């Protein structure tokens, strides 16, 4: 060529111009540069803090984030190198760009593979897991994995080709050998098929010991016990519980506590002359034996005022019935005098003591399993469609329609690298603190 065989030179069927050309250009460039910076931000907090670069779990995030960065950098580079300067790509300069993107996804799948192995060791060798998967072990596994990932990108650059082999070309990518894609597609397809199976088994094994779901049922008229429950809700949410907070007026007692292994009942006391539970709680209290409390871990809280004869008599009545039902009361009830906002240190302190009802390792294994499946599903949603396009290319021919959706499916591949740093921020509670360490 000619017009040039250039990276990001797609068929570009244009419904509207030049607003599309102008607006999509700025939009796509801004999206790309945002990714490079936000994945550069993830790379920073990890290398910056020692409490994380010694963890084997952050050798997994850092690997993903530098894979996301390798691709987002190639995106912005090739976008500004062609849509702004209109420069031409030779054979090697083209394959290097494409190989970089290919390497970014390879290492991403390779990282999810190593994570599955770590979880398999945690499942099969829970006792000695800490001494098996160590910082020097994790570095070697990831360094090896990247060299295997890089090698595949360079293989096309180096040997496999249309030009060098005079082989059948790919209808999507210039210079690319069709039989190389079969090898590439098959390798990642097998790995992903295993990772999908593994991540399901990992998550299933993580629920065999414990689920990490807390239930909070509160009865409140003024809102003091609602504020108390919402405060307890966020402390348990940070500590790795899937917290479900419900007003007593909206629940049915039958089988209420099923599926939860921590249940926190809160109720205010309204003894005008006697002792009475908050009215929305009474229906639950009267049918409490239907909830499934026997053997379950529970604890009570409630707002009251000491100038009444029976200070927080409601939590007394609930705890006594929970004892009579064979519930496992984890600790003594929280009794808040006066305004709960003026006693927040106790509410948070109590929630911290209740937190230990389920061991840290069980909750941590569940959020690790939950986090991995989210990374995986996002990766299948974004990169999946593009892979399906490449499958259409190798076996049979393309279609005019598949060449058009490819322009938008390839943009899905980019926003996978943008939401992964967002996923790390929402689930890795330690990364948030390391971030705030640098203000
Ligand atoms: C095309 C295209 C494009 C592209 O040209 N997008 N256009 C779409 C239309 C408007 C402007 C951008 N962008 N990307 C892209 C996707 C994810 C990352 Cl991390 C990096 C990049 Cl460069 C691609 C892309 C490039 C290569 C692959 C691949 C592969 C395995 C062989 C998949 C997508
Ligand atoms: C009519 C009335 C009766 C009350 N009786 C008691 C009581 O017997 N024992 C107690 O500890 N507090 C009693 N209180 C105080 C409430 O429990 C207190 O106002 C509580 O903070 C309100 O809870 P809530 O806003 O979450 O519904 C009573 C308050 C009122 C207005
Ligand atoms: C393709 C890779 C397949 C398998 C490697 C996974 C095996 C890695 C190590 C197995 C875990 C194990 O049992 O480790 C033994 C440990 O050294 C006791 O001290
Ligand atoms: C050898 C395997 C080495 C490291 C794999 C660690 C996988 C743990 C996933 C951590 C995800 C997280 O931190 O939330
Ligand atoms: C993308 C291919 C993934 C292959 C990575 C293999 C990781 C190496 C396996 C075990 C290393 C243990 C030391």
């Amino acid at each position: 060529g000619g017009r040039g065989e250039n990276f990001m030179d797609i068929e570009c069927f244009m419904v509207l111009n030049p607003s599309q050309q102008l607006a999509i250009a700025v939009l796509s460039l801004t999206l790309g540069t945002f990714t490079v910076l936000e994945n550069l931000l993830v790379l920073c907090v990890i290398l910056h803090s020692r409490s994380l670069r010694c963890r084997p779990s952050y050798h997994f995030i850092g690997s993903l984030a530098v894979a996301d960065l390798l691709g987002s950098v190639i995106f912005v580079y090739s976008f500004i190198d062609f849509h702004v300067f209109h420069r031409k790509d030779s054979r090697n300069v083209f394959l290097f760009k494409l190989g970089g993107v290919t390497a970014s996804f390879t290492a991403s799948v390779g990282s999810l593979f190593l994570a599955a192995i770590d979880r398999y060791i945690s499942i099969h060798r829970p006792l000695a897991y800490k001494r098996i998967v160590t910082r020097p072990k994790a570095v070697v596994a990831f360094c090896l994995m990247w060299t295997i990932a890089i090698v595949i990108a360079v293989l096309p650059l180096l040997g496999w080709n249309c030009e060098k082999l005079q082989s059948v070309c790919s209808d999507i990518f210039p210079h690319i050998d069709k039989t190389y894609l079969m090898f590439w597609i098959g390798v990642v397809s097998v790995l992903l098929l295993f990772i999908v199976y593994a991540y399901m088994y990992i998550l299933w094994k993580a629920h065999s010991h414990a689920v990490a779901k807390a239930l909070i049922v509160y009865g409140s008229t003024t809102g003091n016990t609602e504020y108390t429950a919402e405060t307890i809700a966020r402390e348990l949410a940070d500590a790795g519980y899937e917290v479900d907070s419900r007003d007593a007026a909206s629940v049915e007692a039958g089988g209420l506590f099923e599926g939860f292994d921590l249940v926190l009942l809160g109720c205010s006391t309204w003894g005008d002359d006697s002792i009475e539970l908050q009215d929305d709680f009474i229906p639950l209290f009267d049918s409490l034996e239907e909830t499934g409390a026997q053997g379950r871990k529970v604890a009570c809280f409630g707002c009251g005022d000491s100038s009444w004869e029976y200070f927080c008599g409601a939590v007394d009545a609930i705890e006594e019935k929970l004892k009579n039902l064979g519930a496992e009361i984890v600790q003594d009830g929280l009794r808040i005098d006066g305004d709960p906002r003026a006693a927040r240190d106790d509410i948070v302190g109590w929630a911290h003591d209740v937190r230990g009802a389920i061991p840290d390792q069980a909750r941590m294994d569940i959020e690790l399993a939950k986090t991995l499946v989210l990374i995986l599903v996002v990766l299948i949603i974004c990169w999946g469609p593009l892979l399906a396009i490449m499958v259409y290319d190798v076996f049979g021919k393309m279609n005019k329609l598949i060449k058009t959706v490819f322009a938008f499916c390839s943009m899905l591949c980019l926003l996978n690298s943008t939401v992964n740093p967002i996923i790390y921020a929402l689930r890795s509670k330690d990364l948030r603190h390391a971030f705030r360490s640098m203000f």
